């Protein structure tokens, strides 16, 4: 079946800016259709927004092999025992770039990494009761032993990498979706990329 | 190589505070080539963290969805109400398993038998503290019932859950992280639990 309502069933009555400095927090009020068949009352949520992102994954098919980002994201710093992170290639997405040209780009500036083909992942909502942030993942086919470059390159078996989520060595949203996509489709990807 | 003996937070600097709080943490740390750098400033969304259960029928290979709008996915999704992960947020003092058993049964009428831990992660550390910590939990999917703010229940195969998530019908990250680990170990766990 699925989902039964759309973007038409809702009306956004005003926002509000509540705080702006690099980023934003908003206020939504709106009202929207119920599932019985009635409309809502006045709701109102406050949203962060940030916008959007690009990501890439780095993956050496012929190697097996990914390249990781480390770097520090202080918020990690409350539940986690250290906040230096391995991450994938990332960037915000300006108005009017592609998620392919930013995910390029940073491939190649993050990483020092020239990529080949890239095929799309998964878009995906980063915590939509509280953000608005959507972040879109490519795979971008790389030669890993050429990975070069404050922020470290980490070169990794994809084995390795899997493993790694699964102990909780890697645990931010975008390289745990990244690598559970992996690990479900390395195999068609191999073939394709040959 | 760092822990956290190679930060200095120097302040954490209230920006806003209502339902939700933003701060300012102000901080250096320990550079890969040796030193410390200056002071840097970054906003953070502090809005506590969560408890996210997978409710997994093993007998007969379903998943539980809830769906209800989250009205921050307007500005970018074909639409607002969402499939998700039974979910909430950990208050002082509760443990994950605590918030999952009630959210489960709250939202969906459930009653959670064993329990597994899938993984705990940050939804965007460049800019929110928030950790989001998945549980897979057994349930009897025959006993998944809409409970009478307003949310509608599915059953579904978990093989068309996951063909959701490979279709985009579900992209919000606690259900593409929890499905794509359900379809990684779905044939030990459902071995485990039926056993
Ligand atoms: N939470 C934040 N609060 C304030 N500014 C931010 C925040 N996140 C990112 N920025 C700004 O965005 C720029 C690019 O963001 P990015 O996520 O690439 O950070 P970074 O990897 O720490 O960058 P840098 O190489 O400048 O250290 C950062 O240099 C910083 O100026």
């Amino acid at each position: 079946q699925g989902i039964t309502f759309s973007k038409n069933d809702v009306e956004i009555i005003a926002r509000e800016t509540l705080y702006r400095g690099f980023f934003s927090l908003d206020l939504y009020r709106f009202r929207h259709r119920l599932f019985n068949g009635g409309m809502s009352g006045e709701i109102t949520r406050e949203i962060f927004e940030r916008g959007h992102a690009a990501v890439l994954l780095p993956f050496d098919p012929v190697r097996d092999e990914v390249v990781l980002v480390e770097q520090i994201r202080i918020a990690a710093y409350d539940t986690s025992e250290s906040p230096w992170l391995l991450e994938m290639v990332a960037g915000m997405i300006e108005a009017g770039e592609t998620v392919e040209d930013v995910a390029r780009r940073e491939a190649l500036e993050e990483a020092g990494l020239e990529v080949g083909r890239t095929k799309p992942i998964l878009s995906y909502l980063a915590s939509p009761g509280g953000t608005s942030e959507r972040l879109s993942i490519l795979v971008g086919e790389v030669d890993a032993s050429t990975a070069k470059g404050d922020i470290r390159v980490h070169v990794v078996s994809r084995e390795q990498a899997y493993q790694w989520v699964e102990e909780g060595k890697i645990d931010n949203a975008a390289s745990v979706i990244a690598l559970q996509w992996l690990q479900l489709h390395y195999h068609n990807l191999r073939n394709e990329w040959t």
